[PDB]
């Protein structure tokens, strides 16, 4: 090893315990945060082997094994949700559909799950930021019923509620409404699984949607009338969900219903100088993803990986670039982010993939900050970790915890530390995650950046 490696890593070790120092320190500081849209049940089923060959023969062999070489859109019936299980395990491919068929739903009820945990961006970020962080949460809950409601931790996380014309903000436990079970259905199974002839090559897991109200952005009632009251208890808030939306609705409505009213919110955080950080997840629909961008500029920030990035490099970027991008090329992602940042002018735009991270915000100039990450070999969970990441950053540093640089070192930490321990419950555990060694190739990388910007 090299002395100026030596001296890096050593260097990196100080900065991640003064970052870590920071955050405990400013997190308390955060008036509150506002989390929508999207919260959702997760129901996760172990696939056993012998269940699922007495269900497929109960409802035909033929027929189901028809549909594994012949797959629909969406689950209309009990064969088709079987057959699209068989095909995920053959293939060892990820999968969701969405189930179309009320009387599917009664059965996928009815067959259970073995453990229930909150699902949605906004979901498991009120978990994490409230739970957690023990920061004051507002989460948007479409449909709270008794099943949703329970799945939120202890802590300070509300929602919004109207006692006649007042709005009142309440633990999600104290707020059960006579309104739908969202889950979404998820069979895993392992490398090796078998059924009949059918084995899977990989680990992996086939997605039940039976959601559909998150799969319009559906806002709640006290959302739509309340928000300037809710907006004046934050000082952030992180958007997520609208991935999801089509162009084009069975009803005759399209996209710009939904975003219309979030731009409405858009207006409303901005008149009360509330921060606002966007989740730009993967969105399909390439005209629905030019708007996204078209409304980044009434937010205060933006978070988004390597295939988001690239992603909407399609559409404002080069082919090209973004295949560099998709890689984690560090200078093609950095000519990206400026892409991004001439087309939307937005004031803070950040990054995350595996090994590093960047921040390129805007002020009198354009800043660059860069952090190489702790990666976990064996992680024990990778759910909510790029949410994690996203989240973690934005509420630190706009909570005043030590500056940009150091909000990407927390949220390393806060991410492996999930990834260590499947999940948090206090703050204080995210400082085991300064035991996982800084990865040292992205510490070698800083060089080149230094050489090729100063």
């Amino acid at each position: 090893m090299k002395e100026s490696l030596k001296d890096r890593i050593r260097l990196w070790k100080r900065l991640y315990v003064n970052a870590f120092e920071n955050a405990l320190n400013a997190i308390p500081n955060v008036k509150g945060v506002l989390l929508a849209y999207n919260t959702n049940i997760d129901a996760i089923k172990y696939l056993d082997a012998d269940d699922l060959e007495k269900r497929v023969t109960e409802k035909g062999k033929e027929k189901v094994f028809e549909i594994i070489e012949n797959p629909p859109e969406k689950i209309s019936s009990i064969e088709e949700l079987l057959g699209g299980i068989l095909r995920s395990i053959k293939l060892g491919k990820a999968m969701e559909w969405f189930v179309e068929s009320e009387e599917v739903r009664r059965y996928l009820r009815e067959w259970g799950w073995d453990e229930l945990r909150i699902g949605g961006q906004a979901g498991i970020m009120a978990n994490l930021l409230g739970g957690v962080y023990r920061i004051p949460t507002i989460v948007h809950v479409p449909q709270n019923p008794k099943l949703q409601a329970e799945l939120f931790v202890d802590g300070p996380i509300y929602v919004p509620v109207f006692e006649g014309n007042k709005l009142k903000l309440v633990h999600p436990k104290d707020a059960i409404a006579e309104e739908e079970e969202l889950i979404h259905y998820i069979y895993e199974f392992p490398r090796g699984f078998q059924v009949f002839d059918v084995q899977a090559p990989r680990e992996n897991r086939f997605i039940a949607n039976a959601d559909d109200y998150n799969a319009r952005v559906y806002m709640r009632r006290e959302f739509r009338e309340g928000f300037e009251e809710i907006t004046r208890n934050v000082e952030l808030a992180i958007i997520s969900g609208l991935q999801v939306l089509k162009e084009y609705y069975p009803d005759g409505t399209t996209y710009k219903d939904v975003l219309d009213r979030v731009e409405s919110h858009l207006n409303i955080l901005n008149r009360y100088n509330v921060k606002s950080h966007f989740e730009f997840a993967y969105t399909a629909n390439r005209r629905v993803r030019e708007a996204l961008v078209e409304l980044l500029p009434k937010f205060t920030s933006v978070g988004l990986n390597e295939v988001e990035l690239a992603s909407i490099m399609e559409i404002i970027g080069d082919e090209e670039l973004a295949k560099e991008v998709l890689e984690g090329h560090i200078f093609s992602v950095i000519d990206a982010m400026n892409v991004l940042m001439d087309e939307t002018g937005i004031e803070r735009i950040h990054f995350h993939t595996y090994g590093y991270y960047l921040a390129l915000t805007q002020g009198g100039g354009r800043q660059l900050a860069f952090v190489p990450t702790k990666i976990v070999a064996s992680p024990k969970s990778t759910v909510g970790i790029g949410d994690t990441i996203s989240s973690s950053a934005f509420v630190s540093e706009f909570g005043g915890g030590g500056g940009v640089r150091d909000a990407l070192l927390f949220a390393s930490l806060a991410a492996a530390a999930k990834a260590m321990k499947g999940n948090l419950e206090r703050i204080e555990q995210i400082r085991d995650a300064l035991s996982v060694p800084t990865n040292e190739r992205a510490i070698v990388l800083e060089e080149e950046l230094e050489k090729e910007f100063t």
